[PDB]
């Protein structure tokens, strides 16, 4: 005699992407259904429904084929999906970085678009970027 929920799962990834996946569960046991969703955070949950964010140690799926960093705004750091122009759409922002201090071909590849594939990549050119970060 079963519990029909509607459950959503809000995956939230190192880039800043989000991706959402519905499912419908029915539950004979209540704590064997939290116990599956153990690991997630409960934004919200009424009669019948449930939805589930859970930050993911990883880079998104379509950020791993489409997947940039740029700059922005007043030379913000940010992810974008496919290769930036600059009326396109940042994934998220990040900090203000000086351009100024930048190695003329590290700039170029910067204000090209530099791609990243993998999680180690995505956070190998932060990282690197970050060295640019912090009052004049």
């Amino acid at each position: 005699e079963p519990l029909q929920v509607h459950v959503q799962l809000e995956k939230v990834y190192l880039d800043g992407d989000v991706s959402i996946e519905h499912k419908h569960e029915k539950v004979f046991s209540m704590d064997d259904f939290w116990a599956a969703y153990a690991g997630w955070t409960l934004v919200e949950q009424k009669k019948g429904y449930v939805l589930f964010r859970k930050q993911m140690d990883d880079i998104s799926p379509l950020s791993k084929v489409n997947g940039y960093i740029g700059v922005s705004d007043n030379g913000v750091i940010s992810t974008f999906h496919g290769r930036p122009e600059p009326a396109s759409e940042p994934i998220q922002s990040f900090f203000q970085i000086d351009l100024e201090r930048l190695e003329s071909h590290m700039q170029k590849n910067l204000l090209k678009g530099i791609p990243f594939r993998t999680k180690a990549e995505f956070e190998d050119v932060i990282e690197h970027m970050k060295t640019y970060s912090g009052l004049e």
